[PDB]
C-alpha cells in the first residue's frame, strides 16, 4: 500500500458507484484499513480527487504525441477527440475532470509542436484551453444524460470567428 | 410570509454563503427561521430544491432583450454568449449549480433568438451547432472560473469552429 495502490482502488470504486457514492470512508473500508492510513496519502476529500482526476487522465497518453511537420489542424482534432474520449468513458468522467484542478510536460511538449506549426504561443494557449473547456461542458452535458475572463473572450472569439467564417 | 418564491431566493442567497456543498434544507430553515418540516411542502426532496434554484438562477439572463431584425447579429452573439456567463457566475458555485441541475431553456426564447440569427444570414445549422458550442464552453469556463443535435456531431460542430476561428492566427514562418 501506497498512494498508486489508494488511487486505482478509488478509480475501481468510482467505476462500480459513481462519483457520489466515492469517499475516504468507504475507500477505507475497501483498502481493509482505516481512515488515517488513508489520511496519510490524501488530507482533504479534494487531495483524493485531484489525484484521481490526474490518474483518470492516463488514457488520454494513449494518443501518439505530434510529429514534426505534420498538418496543427489534423493533429489539434485528434488530440481534442482523444481527450473527450477519455472523459466519456470513464463513469462521471467530467464531474471527476472539473471538480479538480491539474503531462504538464506532456502539454508544454504539445503546445512547442503547435508554435513550431505557426501557431503562435498565446493563440496555442487559448486555443488549447478553448477546446478543453468546449470539451469539458460537453460530456458533462452527456454524462448527466489566472485571468479568467481574457481566457472566456478568447475562447469565445474563436468560436465565433469559425461562426461568421459561414455567415 | 412564507412563499416559494421567497424560499428559492433565501436558498440562492444561502448558496452565495455557505457554497453549494453547504446547501440543505436543515440549513435554509434555520436561516428562515422555520420548522425544517415545513420546507418539506415546498420541496419533497435536496434534488427538487436544487432543480428549483438552478431554474430561478436563470432570471437574470432571461431578463434580457431578444434581439431585433437589424441589429449586429455578430455583437449580439457575443453579448449573448457574455450574458449566460455573467448569469453563472452571479451565485456562488453557479455553474455546479446549473450542470448539477439543468435548468428547461424558454422554448420561445430560444427560438426567437435562432430566428434572428437565421434571418441576419447565419446558416441554421451552424448557428445552432455555434449556439450550443458558446453555451457549452461558457459552462467549463465557469466551472474552472468558481473550482478556485446527438452529442457527437455537436461536439465535432462545436471544435471545428474553434478551430477554425484559430486559423486566422496561423502563421508559419
Amino acid at each position: 500500500m501506497n498512494r498508486e495502490t489508494v488511487i486505482t482502488e478509488a478509480l475501481d470504486l468510482l467505476d462500480e458507484v459513481g462519483l457520489d457514492g466515492v469517499s475516504t470512508r468507504r475507500l477505507a473500508k475497501r483498502l481493509g484499513v482505516e481512515q488515517p492510513s488513508l489520511y496519510w496519502y490524501f488530507r482533504t476529500k479534494r487531495d483524493l480527487l485531484t489525484a484521481m482526476a490526474q490518474a483518470a487522465m492516463a488514457p488520454h497518453a494513449a494518443e501518439p504525441l505530434p510529429e514534426p511537420g505534420e498538418d496543427w489542424h489534423g493533429w489539434f482534432l485528434r488530440n481534442t477527440r482523444s481527450f473527450r474520449r477519455t472523459l466519456l468513458a470513464r463513469r462521471d468522467g467530467a464531474r471527476l475532470h472539473a471538480g479538480s484542478r491539474p503531462d504538464l510536460d506532456r502539454v508544454r511538449r504539445k503546445m512547442d509542436f503547435l508554435v513550431a506549426s505557426g501557431v503562435p504561443e498565446r493563440h496555442a494557449q487559448m486555443a488549447m484551453l478553448a477546446a478543453g473547456r468546449f470539451t469539458v461542458g460537453c460530456v458533462l452535458e452527456e454524462q448527466a444524460e489566472i485571468d479568467h475572463e481574457s481566457a472566456f473572450e478568447a475562447g469565445l472569439a474563436l468560436i465565433t470567428d469559425g461562426l461568421v467564417r459561414h455567415v
